[PDB]
């Protein structure tokens, strides 16, 4: 099988589970094994904020200082004195990963916790926040602390970007973030035909962990949710991005 030879060509473990809006077909491949999910949360963390504030709202700027700063910080390292806006603060976080930015966004929405809370009420019952980052990206094998699953990652995901835990206006400000994401093109972008649209987000964290999770849209028709997870066996293990972009093309060919 496909899958089982990228393990074994990359030397890693793969989670994914798809599933093709439009037929319900789904493929799976460890779809319910834990990892990590590192920056992959900052989406569902955004979605939580549009739940909770309307879209006028997130023009609230927000004042932060050196102390909020932590690692990469590419959008918030430039405005400490001048502060930045949620709807910036957002947009930062899903489109550059920025790590202050989603601290910021966290803290506004209560934190870990209150992020968990919020999540188990739209249903997800695995995907357990709770730490801030750095510390977040460190999670050791059969820890559950802040991990989820490729299934559980989509079925979020699905929720609120596409179904109805939000508001067609506040979808499209989370889909168009993700459409203009930055930091992915070598992952779910690089297995996908050019001319259809993806949304994604990004993560990375220890034991190699790298993750992509994405809605495609083909050129017509409904869109197909996705989510690739890895993570290797070494604590300080490299990850190779090539491996998140042939698990998409081994999933676009068991759909297609
Ligand atoms: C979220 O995944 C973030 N990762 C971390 O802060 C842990 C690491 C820092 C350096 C290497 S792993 C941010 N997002 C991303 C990304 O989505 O690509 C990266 C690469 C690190 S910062």
């Amino acid at each position: 099988d496909d899958f089982a030879k990228l393990e074994e060509q990359f030397d890693a473990k793969l989670g994914i589970f798809a599933l093709d809006t439009g037929t319900n077909r789904t493929v799976a491949y460890r779809p319910d094994e834990r990892f990590a999910f590192a920056s992959t949360i900052k989406a569902l963390t955004v979605g939580v904020l549009l739940q909770q504030k309307s879209i006028e709202d997130l023009n609230q700027r927000i004042t932060y200082t050196r102390d909020d700063l932590v690692n990469y910080n590419p959008i918030t390292e430039k405005h400490v004195d001048t502060g930045m806006t949620l709807k910036e603060l957002a947009d930062a976080s899903l489109r550059y990963s920025d790590n202050a930015a989603q601290n910021l966004i966290l803290k506004q929405i209560g934190g870990p916790e209150s992020l968990k809370k919020e999540l188990r009420k739209i249903g997800d019952e695995v995907t357990n926040p709770e730490r801030f980052h750095p510390e977040l990206n460190e999670v050791n094998p059969g820890e559950t602390q802040d991990t989820s699953t490729a299934r559980a990652l989509v079925t979020s995901l699905r929720a609120f970007a596409l179904e109805d835990k939000l508001p067609s206006e506040k979808r499209e400000l989370l889909i168009d973030w993700m459409k203009r994401n930055t930091t992915g093109d070598a992952l779910i972008r690089a297995g996908v035909p050019d001319g259809w649209e993806v949304a994604d987000k990004t993560g990375a964290a220890s034991y190699g962990t790298r993750n992509d999770i994405a809605i495609i849209w083909p050129p017509k028709g409904d869109p197909v949710v996705l989510a690739v997870l890895s993570s290797r066996d070494k604590k300080d293990a490299k990850y190779d991005d090539k491996l998140i972009a042939e698990a998409t093309k081994v999933v676009m060919k068991a759909l297609n």
